[PDB]
């Protein structure tokens, strides 16, 4: 899916969540989340409390790719 809209709605389906319940652990609002879901808001502010909200990776719900930890 790679892309900031795609990757992150796969996750919230994943999970069995909808977008208010990411707002809200995220610290935010649903028409924030939805920014990104309906491919406007290419770049959040508030990126790594949906990623964490989400139990996801910033760069992978942006991208498709996962922070490398592991060297």
């Amino acid at each position: 899916m790679q892309t900031l809209s795609e990757r992150l709605k796969k996750r919230r389906i994943a999970l069995k969540m909808t977008q208010t319940e990411l707002a809200t652990k995220a610290g935010v609002k649903q028409q924030s989340i939805q920014l990104i879901e309906a491919g406007v808001t290419k770049r959040p502010r508030f990126l790594f409390e949906i990623a964490m909200a989400l139990n996801c990776d910033p760069v992978w719900l942006q991208y498709g790719t996962k922070r490398g930890k592991a060297a």
